């Protein structure tokens, strides 16, 4: 038939075939069984927070974590301007004395 | 027949081709087998501690970790300026001399 829902239909259709052969109780058990899932939604549930988890603490972090970095060299920059003036100089009293 | 649960009625049906097959005692034995689990559920239950703590523990730690960084970047900006201007000062003075 197809992979259409409802199974219910299908086992209405699979009880009708048990009245048809002729044995009604297993018909009967048949239409008015209810199926049951088992615990693994628990695994959609933590793979869903594996994702979830994965992309905001990690990836966003990531990225502030680096540009937060990058402020800091431009920063140092200055720094490394303020030390070579300073060399400078104090070669400049060297050689003078 | 298919994936329909109620394995006691494939169980029943079982029996009853014993018995029309005139093996009463195999019959018997048969319908009123239980099935019984091994013990491989510790299995699922140690793979969804693995998902648990490796989602939880692992990714949004690193996350705090990552944004405590960059707050720690962000912060030691302010020193990079103030050894910047101190080494200024220093080369002034000098120059001075």
């Amino acid at each position: 038939m197809g992979p259409n829902m409802d199974p219910m239909m299908a086992q209405q259709i699979m009880g009708q075939i048990m009245e048809l052969k002729k044995m009604p109780d297993f018909a009967k058990r048949i239409r008015e069984f209810q199926p049951q899932p088992d615990p693994i939604a628990q695994q959609k549930a933590q793979l869903e927070l594996m994702l979830l988890q994965a992309q905001i603490e990690a990836e966003r972090a990531r990225a502030a974590h680096y540009m937060s970095g990058a402020g800091l060299q431009d920063s140092k920059v200055g720094t490394e301007q303020a030390k070579a003036r300073a060399l400078a100089s104090q070669a400049d009293m060297t050689d003078l004395n």
